[PDB]
């Protein structure tokens, strides 16, 4: 099963996506 490295990397990717969304929400 995915270890801490892979799971933490996925949380990092999720953080990038969520920040992506934050930016989109402000865009016009």
């Amino acid at each position: 099963s995915q270890g801490t490295f892979t799971s933490d990397y996925s949380k990092y990717l999720d953080s990038r996506r969520a920040q992506x969304f934050v930016q989109w929400l402000m865009n016009t």
